């Protein structure tokens, strides 16, 4: 009988139905491996893995959020996927995501879905303000000026900023990182040992946020006005194209995230990564056989099409097949697809969640008007370095 391989994931809905259909397809396509997939709730997933390490009942495959990988790598020994998944598959996978998935030299994760942040806007409100509803802003200066027009002409915020840290800080941090990278900035140093953002580039990105808030274009603590149909625009994840293209709350448009004339295009990557917990070389190779099949172009194309998630393979994101389909079926996803070339991943440190909250709490003081841009970047660097240095 087949090698039995367990997969834990947190997908629900369409995504879980799609994944179960692909498991069925793989299971019926050969007799050497049988995949048994289970849903574990997103909020329960890490705590289940910690208990499972203690009870020696870890799954063979875990599929987790990007920022979980480094934490999971400390819960249980992860197999190296290099030499298990075909070299040409791993080369094709988005480089930011294979780099992210490299811990102690081993390819301990591979992405199996992707998403990124984009610019979404309300065409009806743009038109009401006297803007061209088909011509979104392309630069920071264009966004500030178009947002100012929306505020001046309609009394509504031109652009939402994610300005409150909340429980994790990640809404603020991961929206800010986009603009830090577009300014030519870095978040941590290349070895994740220290902050790298307390720079002219960092101050350019934070001064952008503070200028938007100070003008009233992006009020402090007013996230979600855009989503209510009461706001010009917002950074939104690619998953929103799918949620809205079905039952839209208003006529929305999408674009590349506006970037500074003195800078470069950038965005931030989300999505799910697969990890194989090390057992025997036979069992690791059984698990990696399923992941190899899952990462072939035909699977990645059909999976992306049906879930609205962005493909993890460069060859699919840039392929005529997939692009023609996006143009025919979900054309507002195209800017998100094109951004896969410029997208960055967060740093692969196991302290990232603590780093991100320490960062977000200090930066929020500048957004709230309680600190200067220079003092908040100094404070954020102190908080982050204390978290990184002291472990
Ligand atoms: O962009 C606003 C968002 O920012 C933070 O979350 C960052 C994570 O966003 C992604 O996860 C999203 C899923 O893809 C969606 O299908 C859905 O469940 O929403 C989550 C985020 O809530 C990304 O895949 C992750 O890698 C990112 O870390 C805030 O914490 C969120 O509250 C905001 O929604």
């Amino acid at each position: 009988g087949p090698v039995e391989v367990t997969v834990w994931h947190y997908w629900d809905g369409t995504n879980a139905d799609a994944f179960d259909a692909m498991v069925d397809t793989y299971n019926a396509s050969q007799s050497d491996v049988r995949i048994s997939a289970s849903n574990v709730p997103n909020s329960d997933f890490l705590t289940k893995l910690r208990a499972s390490a203690t009870s020696d009942t870890l799954p063979d495959i875990a599929i987790g959020d990007l920022v979980w990988v480094p934490q999971i790598a400390d819960i249980g020994t992860l197999a190296d996927l290099n030499g298990r998944i075909p070299d040409d598959t791993l080369t094709d996978v988005n480089d930011a995501l294979t780099s992210f998935g490299t811990i102690d030299g081993k390819q301990v994760s591979v992405p199996v879905s992707a998403n990124n942040l984009g610019y979404m806007y309300n065409k009806t409100l743009f038109a009401e303000a006297g803007l061209d509803p088909e011509n979104p802003p392309t630069t920071w200066d264009e966004l500030k000026a178009a947002g100012q027009t929306i505020l001046d002409e309609t009394g509504k915020p031109g652009y939402d900023l994610y300005t409150q840290a909340g429980d994790s800080g990640e809404g603020l941090t991961w929206n800010f990182q986009v603009n830090l990278w577009q300014a030519g900035g870095d978040f941590l140093t290349a070895d994740n040992s220290a902050a790298a953002f307390n720079t002219p580039e960092g101050a350019e990105a934070l001064q952008y946020w503070v200028d938007l808030i100070d003008s009233g274009v992006s009020p402090y603590a007013k996230w979600g006005e855009f989503e209510k149909g009461q706001g010009g625009s917002a950074q939104e994840g690619s998953w929103m194209v799918g949620i809205w293209a079905a039952d839209p709350p208003f006529e929305f448009g999408t674009a590349q995230v506006p970037y500074p004339s003195d800078g470069e295009p950038a965005t931030n990557l989300g999505g799910e990564q697969a990890m194989v917990f090390e057992n025997s070389d036979a069992e690791d190779d059984a698990a990696a056989d399923f992941l190899s099949w899952f990462l072939e172009p035909d699977q990645v194309t059909e999976w992306s099409k049906e879930t609205g998630m962005l493909p993890v393979l460069d060859s699919v994101a840039t392929g005529s097949a997939y692009l023609e389909w996006v143009e025919s079926t979900e054309p507002r996803l195209l800017p998100y697809v094109e951004q896969m070339a410029d997208a960055h991943a967060r740093p692969n440190t196991a302290l990232y969640p603590t780093v991100s909250l320490a960062f977000a709490q200090e930066i929020e003081k500048a957004l709230a008007g309680e600190a200067s841009v220079d003092d908040a970047l100094d404070a954020a660097e102190q908080a982050v370095n204390a978290v990184l240095k002291n472990g």
